């Protein structure tokens, strides 16, 4: 279903702007976020990777470990339309790639990888 996702997108990217001001973000990120469901884009701003981990905040998918509220995510899905087997899906490749993407300690660079590997299997689920 991609009449929902793009509700989950949509009030995904709410808060960005609060974001942009508080973490010093550029105007960048509205490309990232604008061009995302292209058929060849590479997303390399580490920024659009800090922007996503800030908004994963504002919409409290981050339990007190640091390791995802897939509980809080599992609602947000539904929250906006979403199905079961759609919202399992969000946290199964979502929690797939939280410890198995690699990255530094750098946080936005870790985020943008989730984010990165994650695209690519919305695309081959045609939610795009």
């Amino acid at each position: 279903s991609q009449e929902v996702m793009k509700n989950l997108s949509l009030n995904f990217g709410k808060a960005l702007d609060e974001c942009k001001k508080e973490m010093t973000l550029t105007d960048a990120i509205n490309e990232d976020f604008y061009n995302f469901w292209k058929e060849g884009y590479e997303i390399k701003n580490r920024e659009t990777g800090c922007a996503i981990m800030c908004l994963s905040t504002k919409l409290n998918m981050l339990d007190p470990e640091g390791n995802l509220h897939h509980g809080n995510a599992m609602e947000f899905a539904k929250k906006h339309g979403a199905d079961e087997t759609m919202a399992q899906q969000l946290i199964d490749i979502v929690h797939g790639c939280e410890k198995s993407t690699p990255a530094n300690d750098d946080k936005c660079i870790w985020t943008l990888g989730v984010a990165t590997c994650f695209k690519a299997e919305i695309h081959k689920l045609n939610w795009a």
